[PDB]
């Protein structure tokens, strides 16, 4: 507790000076009430600030100061002003009352979203104004305007937004003086506080690279000390219960791809990661990181939640092109000459490998090149040497994911009249009615193409088809027609939900492996463009 006189003091000695008293010395002095003095270091002093250290916890309601009159003849007292010749001060009409005067803690929950925690519960219920209530710095000085009001959330708890971005080095206080902020226990009103960062909760996302590694993408560049790993996070397995043992972390020269390794294997849809109550090896500049905001760990999000040779998956753009599937975004030089990573089954070679990537999704992709058409096979990334480094420049080698198919998608698409549309392949095709594995061709024009070619941005449908007719070894191509209205520009071509649903009336499927249907593009539907007409 420090109590605040109103003008300069000084502690009395049996010799000469004075620094501070110990416990029985300070005993004599004070006493505050259902307390009890520190053993030792009680009464120290300076400036016009008297701090008193204590034992016990202080309770709001039931904790008071008192002063007692020491006679004139005593070793140790308090007197007025500075020097040896003052007067000795006297008690209080009333014991002053303590006030709390401490946050428990602030933390970032979505870079314009913050969370504060009460050491003394409060009434619930209300919509104060954030400006009346609390005050938010930046490193340099300036100050955080409000979007909205502050909510009463829960006993210990109170939440709002700002209308600049959050940082770490923040600093967060209280202006302490209103009614709403009222202890249940005692009534007391809560007062002034002192400055403290906000840690960085909440995290983009995690994505396992490896069998046993995965990697955490933390919003703000961090730096990583020396520091045993099953101290720092606490990860979770496949059935709750902690599995942080034995670990080991490492942190790329940019500071933002945090790759935990575990000594588990990690699997299907499960698994959580969490930071600790209480470290200080990571931290985005001024401490540490803290705990998540809501109280449960983090989930690997869907979708890559294991990594192995059943997430990855080549696909065929172009009769000489693959599109190969990654975790995330990777790292490698554009190879020049055949390409190392990935090594082929059957009989298909490689010329040169780069990276594409979709839009939300950069450098996720490589892209393999070949010196000939591609013939039915499988690839099996090896990685051996390491090149295709995990999120970064100094990332982690990725995980192998070996003898994984190629099967095909639509190359391209033209309009050759208001209702006609040739439609191009990159392997050799033909359809098969249905009734979906292989039963039997279909004739040159059937009228129910509208189960395998799909229409998107228009009120114009698909009627009918030409088989391909084992042609060129070149382009590979067929035709389609139009219903309702005539083709507005800005339709794309999918393949319809039905192939795989077996509710297709035919199919479409490649002759050199009569099993792989016909899949999906990776980086983006084929778009339709209009063509000459005679």
């Amino acid at each position: 507790i420090k109590v605040t006189l109103p003008v300069p003091i000084t502690l009395i000695k049996a010799g000469v000076s004075v620094a501070s008293l110990d416990k029985t010395d300070c005993d004599t002095l004070l006493t505050v009430a259902s307390g009890t003095l520190a053993a030792t270091g009680s009464c120290a002093l300076s400036g016009t600030v008297l701090t008193i250290t204590t034992t016990s916890t202080y309770t709001p309601g039931t904790t008071t100061v008192q002063f007692t009159a020491v006679a004139s003849s005593a070793s140790v007292k308090i007197l007025g002003g500075a020097g040896t010749t003052g007067t000795i001060i006297a008690a209080l009409s009333a014991a002053s009352s303590v006030l709390p005067g401490y946050l428990t803690s602030a933390v970032i929950s979505g870079a314009n979203t913050f969370t504060l925690t009460l050491p003394y519960a409060v009434t619930s219920g209300g919509n104060p104004t954030c400006s009346d209530i609390i005050e938010i710095k930046a490193a340099n000085g300036a100050m955080k305007t409000f979007n909205g009001v502050c909510s009463v959330a829960s006993a210990t708890t109170v939440t709002g937004t700002t209308n600049e971005a959050l940082l770490a080095s923040d600093t967060v206080t209280l202006k302490g003086a209103q009614n709403a902020l009222t202890t249940t226990t005692g009534s007391k009103i809560y007062a002034a506080t002192a400055a403290i960062n906000i840690q960085p909760a909440y995290l983009t996302g995690a994505y396992a690279i490896d069998d046993k590694k995965f990697v955490v993408v933390l919003p703000y560049a961090s730096t990583l000390a020396a520091g045993t790993c099953s101290s720092i996070v606490s990860v979770t397995d496949n059935n709750n219960g902690p599995a942080e043992s034995g670990c080991s972390l490492a942190l790329d020269g940019t500071g933002i791809y945090l790759t935990v390794t575990v000594s588990a294997s990690l699997t299907a849809t499960a698994w959580k990661v969490d930071f600790k109550a209480a470290q200080t090896a990571l931290t985005v500049g001024s401490t540490a990181w803290a705990p998540m905001a809501t109280g449960t760990a983090k989930s690997l999000n869907a979708g890559a939640t294991t990594w192995g040779s059943s997430i990855m998956t080549a696909t065929a753009v172009a009769t000489n092109v693959l599109e190969v599937t990654l975790p995330m975004s990777s790292y490698m030089a554009d190879i020049s000459s055949g390409c190392s990573p990935v090594t082929f089954s059957t009989a298909n070679t490689a010329a040169s490998c780069k990276l594409i990537g979709t839009t939300s999704s950069p450098n996720s992709i490589l892209q393999i090149t070949l010196t000939a058409g591609y013939v039915a096979g499988a690839v099996s990334l090896a990685n051996a040497a390491g090149l295709i480094k995990a999120g970064s420049a100094s990332g982690t080698a990725i995980g192998a994911a070996s003898t994984v198919t190629i099967k095909p998608t639509f190359v391209s698409a033209v309009a050759t009249g208001p209702r006609t549309i040739v439609v191009a392949l990159p392997i050799q095709s033909k359809i098969i009615k249905g009734a979906g594995d292989t039963c039997d061709d279909d004739i040159a024009s059937p009228a129910d193409c509208s189960t395998i070619f799909s229409l998107t941005g228009g009120t114009a449908t698909i009627a009918g088809c030409s088989n391909p007719g084992s042609d060129f070894t070149a382009p590979y191509t067929t035709t389609v027609t139009l219903a309702t209205a005539n083709w507005v520009p800005g339709t794309t071509l999918s393949v319809a939900a039905d192939q795989a649903a077996a509710a297709a009336t035919n199919y479409l499927k490649p002759t050199a492996a009569i099993t792989l249907l016909y899949t999906t593009k990776p980086s983006g539907a084929v778009v339709i463009y209009p063509s000459i007409s005679s």
